[PDB]
């Protein structure tokens, strides 16, 4: 539900940024 999107937003974050670097 909108729960797990709580932690999408803590993920990214640095998760495609890293993907980068």
């Amino acid at each position: 539900g909108l729960f797990g999107v709580l932690a999408k937003v803590a993920a990214h974050g640095v998760g495609a940024i890293a993907e980068h670097f």
